[PDB]
């Protein structure tokens, strides 16, 4: 039982040997990467939990870090330290989605409470994560015209308009509206239309 996961990405001994001491100190847990490619190889298999990463760490700076994590679509949050230099890219890498950047030297306590708030706003959408996973596979397995009859029931067309706009048979759109509700398994027209938000189709 720790209050969070920490996984620390920093090629310099003292940082790591420092961010160990401080993070156990205020009750996280840690595990510990001074090599790019190592986090890489582990993050399939890694619980969730916020990453905290120099900003140019040696094959994976700022930016390449969190394009490849949104390539694996992570939710893990993570924070970008830097030396003043280095703000520009660790700017880029908040564009691309890191949580929030510390200036080096911090104080263990502005990094302590920066996790806190990462891990708070992270962690709905790491629960929600097999679920979601779950309705875009759903998503996935629509056909072409099953995929645009779900599309133009949200939007709220008649089937003689899902037929003119898709140029779909009228005799085939309740065949492919049945279609769409069993692979989703929804309900209604406002169940299909949560399981998008689910899926962020809107």
């Amino acid at each position: 039982t720790t209050k969070g996961h920490i996984y620390v990405i920093d090629d310099d001994a003292a940082m790591r040997d420092s961010l160990n001491f401080l993070l156990d100190s205020a009750g996280f847990g840690v595990t510990l990467f001074d090599d790019a490619q190592a986090f890489l190889d582990a993050l399939p298999g890694l619980s969730f939990g916020c990453v905290v990463s120099d900003v140019r760490m040696p094959g994976l700076d700022g930016i390449e870090l969190l394009k490849r994590m949104k390539a694996q679509q992570s939710p893990f949050p993570i924070l970008i330290m830097t030396g003043h230099g280095d703000v520009p890219l660790a700017v880029e890498a908040m564009k691309l989605g890191a949580v929030d950047f510390l200036e080096k030297p911090f104080e263990d306590d502005r990094l302590t409470a920066m996790i806190e708030s990462a891990i708070r706003q992270a962690e709905p959408a790491a629960k929600s994560e097999a679920v979601a996973q779950d309705i875009a596979a759903r998503v996935a397995s629509l056909s072409p015209r099953e995929r645009q009859v779900m599309e133009g029931l949200i939007a709220g067309l008649s089937n003689k308009l899902i037929a003119r706009e898709y140029d779909i048979s009228p005799r085939t759109i309740e065949v492919y509206r049945a279609n769409v509700m069993t692979k989703m398994q929804a309900n209604s027209l406002s169940e299909l239309v949560r399981l998008a938000m689910r899926a962020g189709m809107l």
